[PDB]
């Protein structure tokens, strides 16, 4: 069931993908990111800036004017990334900044984009990180913005927040994924403990076309041991 | 045993009652706020900035000459406030950014400043939110604020965090608490049920001066019935 | 509200997310039907049969067995299926007699479970549609079983009929729901006007847990205008 | 204007009297019953059978084989009977087979025989009931079977139901009949508002002659007060 999409952080490893395999099935794929996505049916452009009122409302502004009336059948916020720093560093401050405005930040204007945009019935996923789901000493930032995006989840999932009836706020909590990036900076990483784009696009696909499709408020875990990936629920 | 205190949030209701509790003990206490402390031993200055990366090397650069080589025994970060609005809320980008300056940005300088002005066996505490260990729609902002504190907490209390010996971080979760503002606003509220601003202050001195404090990455519910306080513990 | 719920019809396409949604809420969901259902806490096997009283007497009695003393919050009747065909219709005898055994034999074994096993103030929903409120010229079978559902939830918002006290019987009158055998079957269709399952589920999931619930004897109309879908009250 | 007529449900007290008077006129008149009715021109004899299939197909194939290329001018179906309890009783199953038996699989063959057999401008009678325009608490399987009459007499009148040009089907609704043996089971009742067989061959033979024709899907109520007995149009 899904002929419309939204990808927040469509030109990024994991976003990309989800614009080219939804291209390829004849779903319309828009991509809201810093940078223009070539083969999306659309681009918005995020503004750089330090305000995030002005960030947030010129892209909610174009989105406005991009949709018109069109509601979409699931927004999927991949957006996101990783610096790490403990407590005591040097660059503590630089790190929690690009961490808050990568996953914070999207999370906020997509949720918002949400209520406005989706349809009855419709996906918010949002991007997670199972490291959060306790203490993480060595990525204060990290930690701090994802285990943010968690409770989010819980908020959308309850009562009155706002998130068309029937639709659902899914948050996906990986452990590492497995792009050409994560192969080059981290190399003797064992790469089969990566999980590979394609199974999150299928999955995003199941999730979309009402197949198997876990209840909003839910933070569905990603852990892949030696080429088999698992979902599993974690609970808030 | 203790005589060194940064208060984070000092001109706040529950800040300033800290600078007067401890200064007429005569311990030595600073204030950190966007505006002056008279009765607080020292005033740092936060100035109004979109930027995290100014304010943050701000802060740490005045408390830094403050201090010196002089390591403080408890820094209390009190700052915080309050705004509603769901998903949907027009104000809510606004009401977001107001949230992560006062609970997000104020947390996060004070888990650096622990790292590097804090006593062996010294003590910080941030101001969580009890409501946030679930999900809160009718107030998305405030509790992904509250929600990555109590995360923060956790990451503090680990291997490597960076915390000093003996050193613990504690969250401090309220319900409500007893202030003017919310008589004012809550007008025909169950003033009872409020956790009076003393029971606090109170608090803050056994931990901080050696007698009953608990683990660091605690977090410890706060609740008021019927003028009786219990404190009890939430895990992550 | 629910934790206990019979789904008559468990293995159908809305029935079915009922036994997903509901048992991922760690409900007990004892599905009825012509199969096993893998996902249901229970199953219960209706053996095939042209006798009414007798695949009547082995529902009641293993659904009887099932739960012995225990009440359950909701009787879910979901059951029913589709065949057209009108008067001069050679199809007419098969037809008609599979829409009164999907339709009226199974609302009515519904209907008599509720009396003996619904919690006092629990819900009962039959399954109707909107289609039998009129005339059904090309489809005589499928208006004359739904039509007889819609006087049966009359008869049980009436005096004395059996009913739990406090119990509603609410039915649901349909135009499209929405899945993947419809989208295989009726492929050009506009989707717009088609009810997605997961808002019959949330809409459950309120009249279960006691909100919004409307009052016993209710024809509920579900119908979807561009993706957005309403309930509207019909009178009988 | 008429001369031939199949009585379905011949045998019983409206029934034997359109024989008689129809016969009185010279009429052909057909009885179809579980017994012969030896004052009609012929009679068929509706099998005692379970499956609707098997007990269709036989009475279909025997009316077929009796007036082969005769098309009929009014098919009176007035087939059914009575029996009572609410949805929590003993006896429900047993009735709600029976009243499906007599009253709905009786006229969905009859509304296959007048597509098949009646002529154009022909008439086809369905026996309703004021009772089950409402719902009939004390009486579940009596309101479904005749609810389902009622809906099937809209359906007849529409579009493409396969009824000959012209034709109609009128559901006929009592409240109560003149029989003896409603005067055996109701000793005491005010019978001056039972209605007499007599007015309703007096009025089918009006309709059927043209006279006075409700249209088609017209459900016609029956209330007679006190000596005169009033038709007033009902509406679904
Ligand atoms: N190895 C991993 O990629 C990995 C590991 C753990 C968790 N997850 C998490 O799951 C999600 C998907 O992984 P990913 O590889 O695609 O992340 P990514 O780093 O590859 O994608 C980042 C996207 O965010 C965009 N951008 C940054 N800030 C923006 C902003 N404020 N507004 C609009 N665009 C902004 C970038 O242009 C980019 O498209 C991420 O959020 C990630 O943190 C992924
Ligand atoms: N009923 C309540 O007031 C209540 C209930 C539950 C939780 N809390 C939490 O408990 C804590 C203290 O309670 P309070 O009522 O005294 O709050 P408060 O607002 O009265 O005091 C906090 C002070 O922190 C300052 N602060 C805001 N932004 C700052 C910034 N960017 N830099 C430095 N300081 C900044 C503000 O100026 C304010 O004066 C807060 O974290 C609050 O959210 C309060
Ligand atoms: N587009 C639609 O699907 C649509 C439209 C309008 C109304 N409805 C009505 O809403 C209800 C649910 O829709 P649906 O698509 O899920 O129906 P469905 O046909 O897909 O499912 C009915 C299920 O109940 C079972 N059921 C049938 N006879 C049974 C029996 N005698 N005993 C026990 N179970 C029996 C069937 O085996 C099947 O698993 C149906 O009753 C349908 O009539 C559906
Ligand atoms: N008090 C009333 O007389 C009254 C009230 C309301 C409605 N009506 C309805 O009007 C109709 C006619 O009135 P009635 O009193 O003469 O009913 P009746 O019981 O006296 O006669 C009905 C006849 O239909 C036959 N019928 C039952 N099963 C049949 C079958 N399987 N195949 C063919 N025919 C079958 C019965 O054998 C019987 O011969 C009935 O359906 C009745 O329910 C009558």
């Amino acid at each position: 069931e899904a002929r419309r999409v939204l990808v927040y952080g469509g030109r990024g490893a994991l976003g990309s993908r989800c614009v080219q395999a939804f291209r390829a099935r004849n779903w319309w794929v828009a991509s809201i990111d810093v940078v223009e996505n070539e083969e999306a049916s659309a681009s918005v452009i995020v503004k750089m800036t330090d305000s995030f009122t002005e960030q947030a409302d010129q892209v909610t502004a174009e989105v406005g004017k991009l949709l018109g009336d069109q509601k979409v059948d699931a927004i999927l916020c991949v957006a996101g990334g990783w610096a790490g720093g403990n407590a005591k560093s040097k660059s503590l401050f630089k790190n929690c900044d690009l961490m808050w405005k990568q996953s914070i930040w999207t999370s906020t204007i997509s949720s918002h984009l949400a209520t406005k945009h989706l349809k009855e019935g419709g996906l918010l996923t949002l991007a997670g990180a199972k490291a959060a789901l306790d203490g993480t000493p060595g990525m204060i930032g990290y930690g701090m913005a994802k285990g943010a995006v968690h409770q989010l989840c819980q908020s959308l999932a309850g009562k009155n927040s706002g998130m068309p009836s029937g639709a659902a706020a899914i948050a996906v909590l990986p452990v590492t994924l497995d792009t050409p990036m994560n192969r080059k900076s981290m190399p003797e990483a064992d790469f089969s403990s990566w999980t590979p784009l394609e199974f999150l696009v299928e999955t995003f696909h199941d999730w979309i076309t009402g197949n198997k499709r876990p209840n909003s408020g839910s933070l569905i875990q990603v852990v892949t041991t030696d080429g088999k990936t698992e979902l599993t629920p974690a609970y808030f």
